[PDB]
Formats: C-alpha cells, sequence, structure tokens
C-alpha cells in the first residue's frame, strides 16, 4: 500500500500501455 | 466474432474511459 488514487486502472502484460486514469 | 484486432482491452465499469488499444 503506496499508492492508490484510483480503484480501476488499465495495466496489461508487457505493452506499449500500462497504468490508470 | 466481429472485431477482434487486439486481444488485450482496457474497458472498465462506467467511466470515462473503455475500449482496447
Amino acid at each position: 500500500g503506496s499508492k492508490k488514487p484510483v480503484p480501476i486502472i488499465y495495466c496489461n502484460a508487457a505493452t506499449g500501455k500500462c497504468q490508470r486514469m
């Protein structure tokens, strides 16, 4: 537990996109 | 069964973002 701004995120396997919004 | 360009997507509950890459 260090950072939890948004419960919903979009981080898929090693791809060109990974994080939350 | 109509369109499946990317196996990975990022569509969360009713939010300001939903789709695939």
